[PDB]
């Protein structure tokens, strides 16, 4: 139901911040080398390479799966939101019919009195 | 709560079906009198002139009373509905931010890949 929904929603934000992190991290460890290679000339170990490569392969896949979650839950959410937007719609459509109806009553009950009164002026004169 | 809402709308309904049955009956009654009076000049029972004349008042009381039922619950309803679109509304802007984020990750992340790949090639040399 709707409980499931506010669950999946907080999680998305979790995965997405578990990435904004990993990525803001690589953005440094790499700007760090970039500085070291562009001026210093100190080449990083062949470890530093092999490891920051796995590091980028992780991230890269960590997106691919973040992009699953979205493409998979977006449906159900979009539908759940739709159902809800519908109930409010019909519930208000009701209060609208109802507001009209009470006018057709005020109308009809009038034309009644008007007519009941005319009869009365007939029924004595 | 939706129970609040599903019931105090069932109630409004019942209240006016009732009032509609009453107005319809009054109408039928008064019509018959009209026929007699008009077509035959056969006056209506002088008691009915008394029972009907009261019933147009119960009915006019019943309108007032119905109309009050609307005027009092309508506000709770608005508040109930608006609390609802706001929820759904937010939950959607959220979704939308996560979408625009996995965009700036895919981007931020690809520019690091582009750049690491350039360094990894300044050490190949």
């Amino acid at each position: 139901n709707r409980m499931y929904m506010e669950k999946s929603q907080t999680e998305l934000g979790d995965l997405s911040d578990t990435l904004l992190s990993k990525v803001d991290d690589l953005q440094d460890v790499i700007e760090i080398m970039r500085k070291d290679v562009a001026e210093r000339r100190s080449q990083p170990a062949k470890k530093k390479l092999e490891t920051v490569s796995k590091d980028l392969e992780n991230a890269q896949a960590d997106v691919l799966k973040l992009q699953e979650f979205i493409d998979t839950e977006k449906p159900h959410w979009k539908k759940t939101w739709e159902a809800e937007l519908d109930k409010v719609c019909e519930e208000q459509q009701f209060l609208t019919l109802q507001e009209e109806l009470i006018l057709d009553l005020k109308e009809d009950l009038g034309k009644a009195l008007e007519t009941f009164d005319l009869i009365k002026l007939c029924c004595e004169e």
